[PDB]
């Protein structure tokens, strides 16, 4: 095994550019790595997956043969959505699932999510394969790779378990990501007309990059949502683990608000059931959890911590500020972007209302988009410390299971450290925009008491 670099191997998945820091030998070793593992856990059987990435065909036979030199059994399922990978590791024989994605990164990157044994590997469980690597703690075998053409049974099972009331009229942006294999196919099955936005899958990303995220890779859904008085617009990220929302008056929804809605449905069917989301969303989503019986739970911001979350907690729908949503009522429990549309589209379709009102009835506060502040990777997490060690907050009840989080009486504010980006992400949140003000000007000093040279855009 040759030296890795480190910086690839990150909290919830490996991420490098293809060529620089993501070779071909990289593939390998952490193909060699996750067999190890997956063979430690009593797992030889291993679904392989791989997004619409220009990197895709070449790589995934490196990662393929890396699995394939420990013993293990590979179930190629070729090009599908990440979340069609992670149905692959649900229904397959083996439990163990590899996605090959850079999800909505530039066309050069690329990269792996990892499921070994039920369990989404995050934190500890990614430096432990690069540590295996470096040790040559590695497994060997004659393994053997199997084609399973998959997509045919997931589109089914969706469609089967699914029911729309009405007909309706959809936008579907997939911005050249895998997404398009299926999104326009199954929403038309579903009883849908669909206006297809950039939904051949082109891993140049010629249009916009797929990131439902960023209000602009959203203009062109709203603008053909209205020129063709479509009644929806959905938008899939690269990999097809998130949508975004657009009503038929071309309001974007943020992701807490569209898990009010699904709470507000799988509370109602299940009472007392248990319902996650990340600090980045609305306190709204307590109340309203609450309010129908059932149990809302904070967490942390990141798939693989969230998927475990649910695991623990035997919550059956979870979401993330982010647009992650992981439906185990009905489902498995992974985030799929593709089946949360699905879900939407189903309890749309049974409300006499246009989606604009259906989503405007849950009323509003005054929030912030995510604001990010560029720190050092030596400070971030120092940062962090200091102000959950020594930072005076006022009247408020604080909240630090990820970074810092307080909820006043009339609104909240957050601070935590991006796993990924040596950058500061916060949200606020409040009734008046006085208060909004208020809490912003609380975190500035807070943060100002830290370091007096931080930037605070706020
Ligand atoms: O970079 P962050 O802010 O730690 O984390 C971000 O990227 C992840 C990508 O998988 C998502 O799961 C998180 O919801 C998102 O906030
Ligand atoms: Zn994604």
């Amino acid at each position: 095994a040759p030296t890795l670099p480190a910086s690839i191997f990150r909290a919830y998945d490996i991420r490098g550019v293809v060529g620089d820091t993501l070779t071909a030998e990289t593939a390998y070793w952490i193909g060699r790595a996750i067999g190890s593992e997956s063979l430690a856990r009593g797992e030889p059987c291993v679904a392989v997956g791989r997004d619409g990435r220009l990197s895709g065909p070449e790589l995934v036979k490196q990662l393929i043969q890396g699995l394939v030199d420990c013993g293990c059994q590979v179930s190629d399922v070729g090009m599908v959505p990440t979340p069609v990978l992670y149905y692959a590791a649900n229904v397959l024989e083996g439990k163990s699932g590899v996605m090959l994605t850079g999800s909505h990164n530039p066309p050069d990157y690329n990269g792996f999510k990892i499921v070994v044994a039920g369990e989404t590997l995050a934190n500890e469980q990614i430096q432990a394969l690069r540590e295996r690597i470096e040790k040559n703690d590695l497994a060997s075998g004659v393994g053997s790779v199997e084609q399973v053409d998959i997509l045919p049974r997931y589109f089914k099972q969706i469609r089967d378990d699914i029911a729309m009331a009405k007909p309706m009229k959809v936008v579907v942006d997939c911005g050249n990501g895998v997404a398009g294999v299926i999104a326009p196919q199954l929403i038309e099955a579903l009883g849908c007309s669909v206006i297809p936005l950039y939904c051949e899958v082109d891993g140049n990303f010629p249009n916009h990059h797929p990131d439902p995220g960023k209000p602009e890779n959203l203009k062109d859904l709203i603008a053909k949502v209205k020129a063709e008085n479509a009644d929806l617009g959905l938008a899939f990220d690269g990999d097809g683990d998130r949508v975004g929302v657009v009503t038929n008056t071309g309001t974007i929804i943020y992701p807490d608000r569209l898990l009010m809605l699904f709470a507000k449905d799988v509370v109602s069917r299940n009472p007392g059931a248990d319902i996650i989301f990340d600090v980045k969303c609305t306190r709204r989503l307590i109340a309203l959890i609450s309010g129908y019986g059932g149990r809302p739970v904070m967490w942390k911001t990141g798939h693989s911590l969230i998927k475990k979350k649910m695991k623990e907690t035997g919550a059956l729908l979870a979401g993330e500020m982010s647009g992650h949503v992981f439906f185990k009522e009905r489902w498995f429990g992974f985030d799929d972007g593709i089946y949360s549309a699905a879900r939407l589209l189903e309890i749309l379709s049974q409300d006499q209302r246009d989606s604009e009102h259906v989503f405007s009835a849950f009323g509003s506060d005054i929030s912030t988009p995510e604001i990010n502040i560029t720190v050092t990777e030596d400070s971030k997490f120092a940062i962090i410390e200091a102000l959950q060690r020594d930072a005076q907050w006022g009247e408020g009840n604080i909240t630090t299971l990820d970074g810092v989080r307080v909820d006043y009486p009339k609104g909240w504010g957050l601070v935590r450290a991006s796993n990924t980006t040596p950058v500061l992400v916060l949200r606020f949140e409040a009734d008046t925009e006085e208060e909004l003000e208020r809490i912003k000007t609380v975190f500035r000093n807070q943060l100002k008491a830290v370091d007096s040279s931080l930037p605070v855009p706020f």
